[PDB]
């Protein structure tokens, strides 16, 4: 038996929790209560199972159990149409049917947060559900959010109750705490996005590639042959988290940091405080542990990599483990590098060592190596250097429009909401990076970028519009940034025409909060650029000026929601005339 298997390990809790995650994540329309349901069904067979190791069907595999209680509800095409499909499947058929169909964008409703006398009491009341509550709420609308993380956020979002609830004013303690959390598992999940888009898309070798280089960074100290260990195990527990597989990523993972503590000294010495706390804390530690620093004397990269005369001949030995060992090399001495950017260098050597070992000459081929490595070291430092710039007198608000303009023109076919929730996010690297000493600058900037363009590369994914997009995103993993930097404006896009749907504007704006609302003027931007391309940033920001004195006139305005019909129509012969 399994189930019985990762019952004993993770216990009730965590396997109750697993599995309403996992079930979370694959019917992500279906409402909270069935879930529950299925959910204690599946734990108390699994109850038996530990009992008599062969009852049932406790000796199948946690898919086949899962699948089939998962297909009790799914038939009802009604509700969930497209997925009868898969039940109709059998495993693997139907496992992958399943994955192959989570949303990255549920059409589920905004979730809006009931006043805080009301959070403590249902809390107080019964608490478990409370905390159900949550964990379904976060993994239908993060299908890919990375499990065992999860748990973490739920012990602490508990916390922030039990302490907050019993406070002399709730809303000031909770609020807070609430809002630090919600963004904070936003990142994780747009990293974890990240990381199964890869595995999923790339390979495990490229997943591999990436942890080689980030760990080297993290741990210099480390060994080839010790960091190759951990690559081999992070990337199975990925692997299966990205597959649907959470008990089995859960126990994985939680063998990795028991692995990792034990052997302390062997990989970093900044671990220490993260191997004396509750393991869900631990692991959560260690995943964002700053790097060791960095060894003392070490030899230069050039020795063994360009000037020694048994170049090709070991990279024709074991190509993999030679590539391996120069990411390692050139990532343990370079935390200043953004991990893509090793990557870059990483992939810039192996094509070099290709066309030169087949030479008159080798060596006299590959022994300038490092001269083209220049460009591509300084290519981000200048982007970074640039853009930090402009941010830092823009602010902001004006910076992410600058970045709004400018992505519309790249890619005019992109729906309005995708660009406005990437020009958004691609514009908060300016906070979250530029007040970092250039040695941090790049890994923060660049990495952030990443994660960033991979959510504008799935959400495109869903409905294909751009091939530029689909360039940029399906081509090279490691350069999509520089693919996207690169891309200009779409000179064959043909402008769009004003509509009266095309944008509504009813009143109800004037409740909103704040941020709501430059996010529809931000809307406004962008459906402007795309009616009109070759305008040019001087009038589009005039223009943008005015709207705002639209928005903060008429929403003080007494006259019916009408001052829209008589200057709704002044502001359109306005528009018109630029
Ligand atoms: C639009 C944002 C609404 C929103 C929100 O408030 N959330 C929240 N709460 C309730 C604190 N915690 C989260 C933690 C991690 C993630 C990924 C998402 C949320 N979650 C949301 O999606
Ligand atoms: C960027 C940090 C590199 C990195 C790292 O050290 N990781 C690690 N261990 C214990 C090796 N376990 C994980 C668990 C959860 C998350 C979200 C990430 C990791 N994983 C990483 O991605």
């Amino acid at each position: 038996s399994e189930v019985a298997h990762r019952f004993k390990d993770l216990g009730e809790e965590n396997f109750k929790a697993l599995v309403l995650i996992a079930f979370a994540q694959y019917l992500q329309q279906c409402p909270f209560e069935d879930h529950v349901k299925l959910v204690n069904e599946v734990t108390e067979f699994a109850k038996t199972c530990v009992a008599d190791e062969s009852a049932e069907n406790c000796d199948k595999s946690l898919h086949t159990l899962f699948g089939d209680k998962l297909c009790t509800v799914a038939t009802l095409r009604e509700t969930y149409g497209e997925m009868a499909d898969c039940c109709a499947k059998q495993e693997p058929e139907r496992n992958e049917c399943f994955l192959q169909h989570k949303d990255d964008n549920p059409n589920l409703p905004r979730l809006v947060r009931p006043e805080v006398d009301v959070m403590c009491t249902a809390f107080h009341d019964n608490e478990e559900t409370f905390l159900k509550k949550y964990l379904y709420e976060i993994a239908r609308r993060h299908p890919y959010f990375y499990a065992p993380e999860l748990l973490f956020f739920a012990k602490r979002y508990k916390a922030a109750f039990t302490e907050c609830c019993q406070a002399a004013d709730k809303a000031a303690c909770l609020l807070p705490k609430l809002d630090e959390l919600r963004d904070e598992g936003k990142a994780s999940s747009a990293k974890q996005r990240l990381k199964c888009a890869s595995l999923q898309k790339f390979g495990e070798r490229a997943f591999k590639a990436w942890a080689v280089a980030r760990l080297s960074q993290r741990f210099p100290k480390a060994e080839f042959a010790e960091v190759s260990k951990l690559v081999t195990d992070l990337t199975k527990v990925h692997t299966e988290c990205c597959h649907g597989d959470l008990l089995e990523c859960a126990d994985d993972r939680a063998d990795l940091a028991k692995y990792i503590c034990e052997n302390q000294d062997s990989i970093s010495s900044k671990l220490k405080e993260c191997c004396e706390k509750p393991l869900l804390e631990k692991s959560h530690c260690i995943a964002e542990v700053e790097n060791d620093e960095m060894p003392a004397d070490l030899p230069s990269l050039a020795a063994d990599f360009v000037e020694s005369k048994d170049v090709c001949k070991n990279y024709a030995e074991a190509k993999d483990v030679f590539l391996g060992m120069f990411l390692y090399e050139y990532a343990r001495r370079h935390p200043d590098y953004s991990v893509v950017l090793l990557l870059r260098l990483a992939k810039t050597y192996e094509t070099t060592l290709e066309k030169c070992c087949a030479a008159a000459d080798p060596h006299e081929c590959y022994a300038k190596v490092f001269d083209e490595f220049k460009p591509l070291v300084e290519e981000p430092q200048n982007l970074i250097k640039q853009n930090c710039e402009l941010f830092e007198q823009l602010g902001e608000y004006k910076f992410q429009n600058a970045l709004l303009v400018r992505y519309t023109k790249k890619v005019p076919q992109v729906s309005t909401p995708t660009l406005v929730e990437v020009s958004r996010n691609l514009g908060k690297v300016g906070s979250k990076c530029c007040k970092h000493p250039e040695a941090k600058r790049m890994p923060c900037a660049e990495d952030y970028l990443s994660v960033v363009l991979n959510q504008l590369c799935v959400l495109h994914e869903k409905t294909p519009v751009s091939d530029r997009v689909t360039k940029c995103c399906t081509e090279s993993l490691v350069n999509r940034r520089p693919c996207f930097s690169a891309l200009e404006v779409d000179e064959t896009y043909v402008p769009k025409e004003f509509n009266a749907e095309t944008f509504t504007f009813h009143a109800d704006i004037c409740t909103l909060s704040e941020k709501e609302r430059q996010i529809k003027k931000q809307t406004a931007l962008v459906e402007l650029v795309k009616h009109k391309p070759k305008a040019t940033k001087e009038q589009l920001k005039a223009v943008m000026d005015d709207f705002a004195a639209f928005v903060e006139k008429c929403c003080k305005a007494d006259d019916k929601e009408t001052c829209f019909a008589e200057e709704g129509k002044k502001l359109v012969a306005a528009s018109q005339a630029a």
